[PDB]
C-alpha cells in the first residue's frame, strides 16, 4: 500500500492529514518583536505569510515526518549559505520536501533545488522516533490497511450492483421471451424439465466489515472528525471545567512543538517571538458572565474586610490561599 | 467517471458544489475605500457586481481548482496587457475557466478568448496541493464513485420495477387463459405435470447499499446538507457558546482565503478593501438580551466602585483581568 | 423522460414547480416611486399586476430556465422596438416562453408572437449555469427518474390488484364448480391426482422501492413539502433565534435575484423601486412581547445613567458596544 | 511475537507506549535552585531540555524497562568518567538504550557509544521486578498476543474481501455468458443437470473475536484511551470529590518514581530540585467559586467569634478541629 497513491484516490485520507494543521492555526498567531521597533502594519504582514508557511509545514510533518520553512531575508541567492547573526526577515516560504536534501543533524546545511542554505535560516519541524531511530509520518502500515479496506468496500459494491439479481434459465428444447414478459407478464415454456430461478447476491459481509473497520479507525487516531466520520464536533469549547478533551491535549502538544521549533531560531537569529492563540475562545455572553462573577467575588471580599476584626497575619494568610487575591 | 457528465445528470452533485459558495456570500460583503472619496451609492453598486463575480469564482474553485475574476477599469481591450498602478475600478466580471490559459505563477499574464491580460487586474482563487504539486478540485475519485453508486441504485430499480413479479408457466400440452382469469379468477389446466410459480425479485441488496453509501458520503465531506441528505440544518446559529460547528470552521477558512485573494490586489492596485459579514447573525430578541446583561454588568461595577475602599493599584489590577473593562 | 409529459400526468411534479413561486409572493411586495408623484391608489394597482406577472415568471424560470415579463407603457404595438428613456408604466404582462425568441445577451431585442420588443422593456429572470454554459431548469435527469419511479409504483399496483389472489386448478378428467362452492362451501373432485393451489402476489418490492425513492427525493430538493410528502411545515416562523431553516435561505436567495432583475430596469428606465416583504411575519402577541422587553431595556438604561458616576468617555464607549443605543 | 516488529506495524501499540509519557509531562514541571543564585531565564531553559529528555526516558522505561538521561556539564568528553561533587549543569540529553552498556547496580559506570560515564551524572529510571529478578517492560507476552490478534482480524478481512461472494457454475456440456448477463440480465444454459450457486463468506467469527479481544485489552491495562479505543476521556478533571480515577493514581505513582530518580542526584550533585505540576488543573470559573465559598467561611467564622461568649479553651479547641483554621 502506497501512501501517495492513497492520498490521490481518497479524500478521507486527505482530510485526515490536513485536519490537524487547519485546527492548529484556526485561531491565529501572535507575533512580537523584542526590539519593539518594527511597525505593527509590517509585523502583521509577516504574520500572514508565517501562517501560510506553517500550514504546509505541519502537513509535510504529518505526511513525510519533517517540515522545512525558509526565513527569507534581504540577501542574494548565493548568500543563503552564509549564516545569519541578527536581521529582520522579509517573509516566510515553505520548502517542498521532495526538493530538500538533508544529511542529518550533524550537518548545518541543506541542498534545495542546487542552492546551499544554512540551517540557521530554516525552521525545522521533525518527528524523530528514538525506538526506530528515524523520522516517521503520523501513520503506520496498519492504518493504511484500514483506509484501503474502507475504500475497497465500495469498489466491490460497484462490481456486483448491476447484476445483484438475475435469472438462471434452463431449457434443453430452447427476444421473444422478453417481449411476452414485458406485455403479458407471463413466462411460458413447454419443456417439462425447464427451471427458472432468481440468483441474488448479499451484502452482510460488507456491512459487517464496515462496522469492524470503523472501530479500528477510531482506535488508531485521536482526531474526532476522522473517528466519527464527520459526525462529532471537535470538542474545543468552554465547559467551565478543567476536564479537557483528548483532541485538545493533542492539539496543545502539537502547538508547543511548533512554538519551540519556530522560537529556537526566530528569537536567536531574527529577534522575533511567535505565540499561538488560545484554543478555547470565549463567547461574548461567557465573558459577561465571568465578569459578573468576578465582581461579585470582589464585593464579597470588600464586605468581609470592612466588617471583620481579623488580625493582620490572619488577613494576610487568607490572601495566599485565595486564587484571585 | 467523468465529473462533467456527473454534473449534468445529478442534481445532488450540483448542489454539493454550489452549496458552499451560496453560504459564504449569504450574509453579504462590506466594501470600503481607503481614500474615502468614492460615494456610497457608487460603492454599493460595485459591491453588488463583486458578489455576483465571487459566486462563480468559488464554484470554479471547487469544480476546477482555480477561479478568475476580472477587475474591469476604464480602459480599452488592448490596455488590459498594461499593468495598473492606481485606479478605481468600474466593475467585476467572472472569467470562464475553459477560456483562460495560464502558464503558472512564474508568468504575470494570461490569455483569454486571444486577449492578453496582466495578472495585476485579476483576482485568483486557487487550490494548490503541495503533495500533488498541482491544482485540484474539492472532490477525488473516491467521492465520484460514491455519487455514481448513489445514482446507479435507482437506475437498477427502474430496470426491474415492471417485472418484479411475474408468472412462470410450464405446460407441454398447451388470450383465453387471461380472459378466464380476469372474470372467473380461476386458472385451469388439464396437464398433470403443469406448474405455475410466481417469480419475485428482491431489494435487500439495494437497501443495504444505500446505508453504506450514505455513511461514506458523510465521511467524505463536511457540508451538512450533503451528508444528511438535506435533513440537518447548516448549524450557523447562535448558541451562546464558543463551541462552533465543523461547518462554521470550514466556511470561516474559505472566507479568509477569499479575503486574502481579493485584498492582495484590491488594496495595492485599486485602493479598495473588502470584508465578509459575520457568519453568525443575532436576532432582534438576542440583541436586547445581550444589552440587558451588559447594562447589569455596568450597574454592578458602578455599585462596587462606589461602595468599596480598595486601593488604586487593586482597583487598577481588576480592570485588566476584566474583559469588558 | 419528458418533463412536459410528467407535468401533465403528475400533480406532485406540478406542486414542486409551483410551491417555490407561491411562497416568494405569499407576503406581498412593496412598490415605491422615486419621483414621489404617483398616487398610492394607482401605484397599488400596479403592484397587483406585478405580483400576477411575477408568479408566472418564477414558474417559467423553474420549468424552462428563463422568465420574461413585459412592462407595458402607453405606446403602440410598433413602438415596442424603440427604447425607453423615462416613463411611468401602465402595467405588467407575463410573456409565454414558447412565443419568445431570444438570440442571447449580445442582442438587445427579442421576437414575440412577430413583434420586435426592445430588452429595456423586459424583466428577465434567467438561470445561467457557467459550467454548462447554458440556461437550465431547476430539475435534472436524475430528478425526473425519481418522479417517474414514484408514479410507476402505483401503475404496477393497478396491473395486479384484480388478480393478486387466484386459484390454480389441475384436473385431467374434467359454472357447476362455482355454484357448489358458493352455496355449500365445498369443492369436490374425483380425480386422485387433482390439485388446487392459491397463487399470491407480493408487494415487498414496491414497499421497499418507495422508501428508497422518498430518501432520494429529499436529497434532491430543499422544498420541505416535496421532501416530506406534505407532512412537514415550511419552517418560516419566528423562533427568536438567528438559526434560520434551509428553506428560508433558499427563498431569501430567490427573492434577492428577482429584486435585482426587477430593479435593474424599473429604477433606470421607469423610475420605480420594488421590494419584497419580510419572510418572517410576527404575530400580534409576539409584537407586544418584543415591545415589553424593549421598554424594560430602556428603563434599565435610564436607571443606570441616573444612578452612576461614570466618566463621559466611559458612558460614550458603552453606547457603541450596545446594539439598541 | 516481537515487540519491535509490532511497534513498527501497529500505531495502536505506539500510542499505548507513548500515551503515559505524554500525560505525565502535559502540565509541565517546576525547577528550583537550592543556592537561589541561578537566573530564572537560564533556569527556565534548563527546564525545557529536561522535559524533552524526560519524555524519551519514560518511553524507554515502558518499552525496555530502563531509561537513561545524561546531565551534561561544562566538561570534556574524557571528563565524564570522573565523578561530580557540585556543579550547575548545562543541559540534559537522553541516551539511547541500545548504545548503553550497564553491568548492574554493583557498578558505578556505564559505556556509551566507547565513552565511560560515571553514574553520578546519569538519571536512571528503571523497572526492577523482584519476583523475576530482572528489568521488565510494561507489557507481557499475553498483552502482545492481544495486540497481534487485534491486527490479524483486519488482515483476514483483506484476504477474502474481493471474493466474499462468487458464483459456482457446473456445466458438463460447456465471455459470452457475461455479455448476455450484463445486457439482458438472464443466464441461459441447455444442460438439464447444470447448476448455479452463490458462495458466500461470513464474518461472525471475526465480529465475536473483536468483542473478546477488546475485553482482554481493557483488563490488561489501565490507560483509558487504550481500553476504550479512544472513546473515553482521561478522567483527570476536577469533580469536587476525593474519589480519583484509576488513571490518576497510576499517573501519580509514575510521577513520584520519576521525581525520586531525578532528585536523587540533582539535589546531591547539582544542587537542583524538580517538581511535577498538579495533575488536576482548576478552571478560571472553578477558582472564583472556591474563593467565594472560602470567603463565606471566613465571614461565618468572624460572626461566630463576635457574637458568642465561648471560653478561651473552647474557642481554642474549635481551631484544631477546623481544617481551614
Amino acid at each position: 500500500i502506497s501512501s501517495l497513491e492513497l492520498y490521490k484516490y481518497s479524500i478521507f485520507f486527505r482530510n485526515y492529514i490536513e485536519n490537524v494543521a487547519e485546527d492548529c492555526l484556526k485561531n491565529g498567531l501572535i507575533l512580537e518583536s523584542a526590539a519593539h521597533n518594527v511597525s505593527e502594519v509590517e509585523l502583521a504582514r509577516l504574520k500572514v505569510q508565517l501562517k501560510n508557511a506553517l500550514l504546509n509545514c505541519i502537513i509535510s510533518y504529518r505526511f513525510h515526518g519533517i517540515g522545512y520553512v525558509l526565513v527569507k531575508t534581504k540577501d542574494t541567492l548565493i548568500d543563503l549559505e552564509q549564516p545569519v547573526n541578527i536581521e529582520l526577515p522579509i517573509g516566510f516560504e515553505y520548502l517542498d520536501y521532495e526538493y530538500v536534501r538533508d544529511l542529518g543533524v550533524d550537518f548545518d546545511h541543506i541542498t534545495y533545488k542546487a542552492v546551499k542554505i544554512h540551517k540557521s535560516r530554516l525552521i525545522i519541524y521533525e518527528n524523530f522516533d528514538y525506538i526506530l531511530k528515524r523520522y516517521v509520518p503520523c501513520y503506520t502500515e496498519s492504518f493504511l490497511l484500514d483506509i484501503y479496506l474502507f475504500e475497497k468496500i465500495y469498489v466491490e459494491i460497484e462490481r456486483r450492483i448491476e447484476n445483484h439479481n438475475f435469472l438462471f434459465y434452463k431449457d434443453e428444447s430452447l427476444a421473444r421471451l422478453k417481449s411476452n414478459l414485458n406485455n403479458e407478464g407471463m413466462f411460458y415454456t413447454a419443456t417439462p424439465s425447464a427451471s427458472l430461478e432468481v440468483i441474488k447476491y448479499d451484502l452482510s459481509y460488507l456491512k459487517e466489515a464496515l462496522a469492524l473497520i470503523k472501530a479500528k479507525i477510531g482506535a488508531d487516531t485521536k482526531e474526532p472528525l476522522t473517528r466519527s466520520f464527520n459526525e462529532q464536533a471537535k470538542g474545543l469549547g468552554n465547559d467551565g471545567k478543567g476536564d479537557r478533551s483528548n483532541y485538545y491535549d493533542f492539539l496543545k502538544g502539537v502547538q508547543e512543538q511548533v512554538e519551540n521549533s519556530c522560537n529556537l531560531k526566530l528569537t536567536k537569529y531574527f529577534g522575533l517571538d511567535m505565540k499561538f492563540n488560545s484554543l478555547i475562545m470565549l463567547s461574548e455572553e461567557q465573558k459577561v458572565e465571568r465578569d459578573i462573577k468576578l465582581i461579585e467575588l470582589y464585593s464579597k471580599y470588600n464586605q468581609l474586610i470592612q466588617s471583620s476584626s481579623f488580625n493582620n497575619e490572619e488577613l494576610a494568610m487568607l490572601k495566599e490561599k485565595l486564587f484571585s487575591f
